[PDB]
């Protein structure tokens, strides 16, 4: 048949690496690409198509502690150090100190109205985020 | 308040490429961090907390095409080149031309049974992908 028309999920894909080097895309650009799933939405009228492809891929980072509990914390997938983690209450923010080798490593977490607040430091670097309520 | 029980997605990002790079982390995994969007669910029974971060690359990549009419596409979700692509029909398959740069680029399309086949090819190099129905 020639009506391609549905939402597609790829099931199989062979030799995608050989085929983006023929393209001379860079190892970066390939290692992203190798591991989204790809959903292919297509809409056939006759000869005209319109043809919509969803690259897509998901990883989880998860950490559990207690307030006032060292633990030790693998940074898998930022810069995979172990670190030693300790959680504290200052007023209503959240505080953790990562000893470790990088010195002044830590971060604080609070939340103020329906938004919560995230400031990331090492060294002479601070990254905030910010994060509303779903 | 206290309480972070929740889902929290993330709406703004400052100086993550700072703090990433005092960590020491390398310019693949820093390309792909940036790239991704974050989702933190939040579990918090007293002093006791479960924190689970998703972190979500999802891009679309939207060609519109009638067959038999040459367009203009810009490879963004590949190799970011500029080509003439046209497509024909060849039987009850799609054999599409991507004339540019690279030699004997392009691909085909086709139904069988039930499933949906892509094969792209430049040069000597051959990519086949097999989707479902989703």
């Amino acid at each position: 048949t020639r009506d391609q028309n549905g939402t597609w999920e790829m099931e199989s894909n062979e030799n995608f690496e050989g085929y983006m080097k023929a393209l001379d895309i860079d190892f970066c650009t390939r290692k992203i690409a190798v591991r989204c799933t790809q959903t292919k939405v297509i809409d056939q009228d006759g000869d005209n198509f319109k043809d919509k492809t969803t690259s897509t891929f998901h990883r989880n980072y998860d950490v559990d502690f207690t307030v006032g509990v060292e633990f030790d914390e693998y940074t898998k997938s930022l810069d995979n150090r172990h670190v030693k983690a300790l959680v504290t209450w200052e007023g209503d923010v959240l505080v953790c100190v990562q000893k470790g080798e990088k010195e002044n490593r830590g971060w604080k977490k609070w939340i103020e109205g329906d938004k919560l607040y995230l400031e990331l430091t090492c060294g002479d670097q601070v990254c905030r985020q910010v994060f509303k309520k779903k």
